[PDB]
């Protein structure tokens, strides 16, 4: 099982909290976007673009109940993950890290990146408020531990998770 699996919206800081959280505890990091694009060879947005969010579900699916199965190390998930049912109930009993972060600033967070199919292209604080919305129940629901990144910078965010784990 992962020493720890972080969830939460783009931006909330997955991928930074993660690799940051792995260095301090001397595990690898399994970033399941990543994990996703060296699987299929190719980028999250061409798979969306060509094989519709539904088809990046079910492989995300897969990826993740291995994952969750293979790796002692830290995990993260895409954004997306806790909308599939599968995934929901492939997390039970794992320890599950909510990072949870504002609209305003999570926009902030995410402004210059052109690599999210779900947020890319205008009217970005619209879509950002929409995803929360719809999301934050099921981060909710699956949290073991959830941690306000508001405020807080990334070493502190560590820190936090640290202390509070094993
Ligand atoms: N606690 C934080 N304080 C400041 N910036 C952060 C924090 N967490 C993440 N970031 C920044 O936000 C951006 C998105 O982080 P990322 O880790 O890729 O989020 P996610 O994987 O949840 O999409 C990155 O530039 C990262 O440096
Ligand atoms: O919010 C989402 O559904 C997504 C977030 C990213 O982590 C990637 O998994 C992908 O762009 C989908
Ligand atoms: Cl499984
Ligand atoms: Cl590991
Ligand atoms: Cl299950
Ligand atoms: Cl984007």
């Amino acid at each position: 099982a992962p020493k720890a699996v972080l969830v939460g919206l783009p931006g909330s800081g997955k991928s930074t909290i993660g690799r940051r959280l792995a260095k301090a505890l001397g595990v690898g990091l399994l970033d399941t976007d990543v994990a996703i694009e060296q699987r299929t060879g190719r980028s999250i947005a061409d798979i969306f673009a060509t094989d519709g969010e539904q088809e990046f579900r079910r492989i995300e699916e897969d990826v993740v109940r291995a994952a969750l199965a293979d790796h002692d190390g830290v995990l993260s998930l895409g954004g997306g993950a806790v909308t599939s049912p599968g995934v929901r109930a492939a997390l039970a009993g794992h320890t599950v890290v909510y990072l949870e972060i504002s609209a305003a600033e999570g926009v902030r967070r995410t402004g210059g990146n052109t690599v999210r199919p779900l947020l890319a292209g205008p009217d970005r604080a619209e879509k950002y408020r929409a995803l929360m919305a719809k999301r934050a129940p099921l981060y909710r629901r699956v949290a073991t531990m959830r941690v306000d990144t508001n405020r807080r910078n990334p070493g502190a965010v560590v820190r936090h998770i640290l202390s509070r784990l094993q």
